[PDB]
């Protein structure tokens, strides 16, 4: 197995995949890694499983059908993953934990959001749809990009919103278009 975790590439205390080699620390996977379960297998050897059971699930999709789906257990997993993609990603510890806001000429928003929040939320069963989940994510940069106007800081909600839009259309097998 690999020496360093999957999300942060950092050594430490690791969980070993026993069907792949990634390593994780404990609460970089999501969900955080399960107490006992020898095998374990990690989200991204569960989701390939998903998609080997039914080959037909990567044909494409409409966004809007996709959005509408009730969160059982095989859509709560899908999430979780598209979570742990943006972690993977080192420009996500700039939205992980809670925002503030003061800065001259700009107003914070209305609806603070980040991905520690996302995580929680997730872990609790707050969503109900695929869609709480995706509103909630793409709030998070809305929220950056109206924020910082138009100082290049707002890049970097344009960058992580590029990889959780990507991951998105990956996952959950979004119809490709021009
Ligand atoms: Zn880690
Ligand atoms: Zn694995
Ligand atoms: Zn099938």
């Amino acid at each position: 197995n690999s020496n360093i975790c999957e999300v942060c590439n950092k050594w430490g205390r690791l969980f070993c995949c026993d069907t792949c080699p990634r390593s994780f620390h404990e609460h970089c996977h999501i969900p955080s890694v399960e107490a006992n379960k020898n095998p374990w297998s990690c989200i991204f050897c569960r989701i390939k499983t998903i998609q080997e059971r039914c080959p037909e699930s990567q044909s494409g999709h409409q966004e809007s059908e996709v959005l509408m789906r009730q969160m059982l257990p095989e859509e709560q997993l899908k999430c979780e993953f598209l979570l742990l993609k943006v972690y993977c990603d080192s420009k996500s510890c700039f939205f992980a934990s809670e925002p503030y806001y003061n800065r001259e000429g700009s107003q914070g928003p209305q609806k603070p959001m980040w991905l520690n929040k996302v995580k929680t939320s997730l872990n609790e069963q707050m969503y109900t749809r695929v869609e709480g989940f995706v509103q909630d994510m793409r709030l998070i940069f809305h929220n950056h990009k109206e924020f910082y106007r138009e100082d290049k800081f707002t890049r970097l909600g344009i960058q992580v919103q590029d990889i959780f839009e990507k991951n998105f259309r990956n996952i959950f097998a979004i119809q490709e278009t021009s």
